[PDB]
């Protein structure tokens, strides 16, 4: 259960521009790839994974031979520990030898839309809440969201942009909770929404910003627990427009403010004993709720799907060749791919893509090395994943 938030209630910054709020946009990173191995004439799914951007407003289109594809589904949006947002767009398609596909992204961080073409060739536990409050001048009320994670898997979500916005389960094992739980969480979410609505107005003043601009307040709140069930770390950190604003220190007693506006909040919270209130929630309430949830889904959280791996062979200019090592259909996302030349792990001639969602709950990743034509048998790829009885070692097999 997420804590009931206390207003930031600040009042003045100084427009210094250090790193705590106001606009300082992050450019999106984009990957375009098929869920399944592309085979001409066989239906598949094409993905456009967009990450690392800020602000959260973004426009994504997928194109077929330069023409917009009308039916493109969008996953719900989320954000990372570095505050940047991510989202997955995808569409059904049936690849052919000559049709080109692309994903086009429009975002305030870039002067023009970025088009990226698809190239076939190439223990402990935690209960954390990720909160987003985004003002939208000229587009209605601020959008408010609370997304909860147990061990990094989304299990609950509240999004004010529904019509009768309610807390909804996001993991099937949560359906074990009765109507009282949902009603209570929903009402608490609506109460929290109001505090953030106010805080957004307050921060406009604190940073001397226009009433016509869009702004974001984000929060990461929660507890990390040991195998013995004891608290290892508590978290209560805030960001304004993608930059650290204020955070509770590891001692759960003091705060670290990032700029002048946050100093006003630090002093308010110190005077009101906010840290004390949070320490109580983090050490008790939060942990108690984590156990409760783990009761329903620990088994699910421990499941693993081993990667299926193989090596593909690609031509390069002159005496060269690219060996690409693929890891597919694995879960969870954590994985390590390495290339070795006679015992030594390679660094310099290698290329990796960020681990990405296949769209069906599993993940994908690949690592490549450029090597001399004729020397393919001197290299081996190694795949390390918790789902495997032991690391996989593979080589290019003609």
């Amino acid at each position: 259960s997420i804590i009931n938030f206390e207003k930031l209630g600040g009042g003045a910054s100084g427009g210094g521009g250090s790193g705590g709020g106001g606009s300082i946009q992050k450019t999106p990173q984009i990957q375009v790839y098929s869920r399944h191995p592309p085979e001409n004439g066989k239906p598949n799914i094409l993905n456009c994974y967009v990450t690392q951007f800020h602000p959260p407003h973004i426009e994504i289109q997928m194109l077929k031979n330069g023409k917009k594809i009308p039916k493109v589904e969008m996953s719900d949006m989320s954000f990372s520990k570095d505050w940047s947002f991510y989202i997955l767009a995808h569409t059904e398609f049936t690849p052919t030898e000559t049709d080109t596909y692309a994903c086009r992204v429009k975002h305030a961080s870039m002067a023009e839309p970025k088009t990226v073409y698809w190239d076939r060739d190439m223990g402990p536990h935690s209960l954390r809440y990720f909160v987003t409050a985004v003002s939208r001048p000229g587009l209605g009320e601020p959008r408010y969201m609370e997304v909860g994670y147990v061990d990094d898997t989304e299990f609950v979500r509240f999004d004010s942009d529904a019509e009768n916005p309610r807390y909804e389960p996001r993991a099937r094992w949560m359906e074990q909770e009765g109507p009282e739980y949902w009603e209570r969480e929903t009402q608490k979410a609506k109460g929290n929404e109001q505090s953030f609505r106010v805080d957004l107005r307050t921060l406009l003043g604190a940073y001397n910003q226009s009433k016509g601009g869009s702004h974001t307040i984000q929060v990461i709140s929660g507890c990390e627990v040991g195998s013995d069930g004891r608290l290892l770390r508590g978290y209560q950190q805030y960001a304004y427009d993608g930059c650290d604003y204020i955070a509770l220190n590891e001692d759960l007693k003091t705060w670290t403010a990032a700029d002048m506006a946050a100093l006003i909040t630090k002093h308010k919270w110190e005077q009101a004993g906010e840290a004390e209130r949070l320490r109580a929630y983090l050490e008790g309430t939060c942990v108690e709720w984590l156990r409760r949830y783990l009761k329903n889904g620990n088994a699910t959280l421990l499941r693993t799907d081993s990667p299926k791996a193989h090596v593909t062979h690609h031509s390069r200019p002159e005496d060269k060749v690219t060996l690409r090592c693929w890891a597919l259909g694995f879960y969870p996302a954590d994985i390590t791919l390495t290339w070795q030349l006679n015992g030594e792990e390679l660094i310099q001639d290698m290329e990796l893509v960020e681990t990405r969602p296949a769209g069906d709950g599993t993940f994908q990743k690949w690592a490549s090395v450029v090597v001399p034509l004729g020397k393919e048998q001197y290299y081996t790829c190694h795949v390390y994943h918790q789902g495997l009885p032991e690391p996989l070692t593979l080589r290019w097999e003609p």
